[PDB]
């Protein structure tokens, strides 16, 4: 929901990844399940996130169910974890639901 954009392929993952860096905008990542409770407790926040930052921050969802490859190359062992990306490359990282860490994670990137 909110302004999250769901990946589906990875063409669609590496054609964002493009997009961020041409636009000199950064991007969050959730890579989560929907067997995670802890996926299904943090993910309004997330939501609510992007709306709350769209266009200053982009936000996408990885389904690691829906694109194992993508979740495979991105070295994810548990979730939810969040990935922020700038110019195509991984800059920092968060795992585990913690609101307040979430929150402070998008707003030092988005400054």
């Amino acid at each position: 929901g909110g302004s999250v954009i769901v990946i589906d392929s990875k063409a669609a993952w590496d054609a964002q990844l493009a997009k961020g860096k041409e636009e000199h905008k950064p991007i969050v990542v959730d890579f989560t399940a929907t067997w995670c409770g802890p996926c299904k407790m943090i993910a309004p926040l997330f939501e609510t996130l992007s709306n709350d930052y769209a266009g200053k921050v982009i936000f996408l969802k990885v389904d690691v169910d829906a694109v194992a490859a993508v979740a495979e190359a991105a070295g994810i062992t548990a979730m939810p974890t969040f990935h922020v990306y700038k110019d195509g490359v991984k800059a920092d990282d968060l795992v585990g639901a913690s609101q307040d860490k979430l929150k402070a994670l998008v707003a030092k990137h988005a400054a």
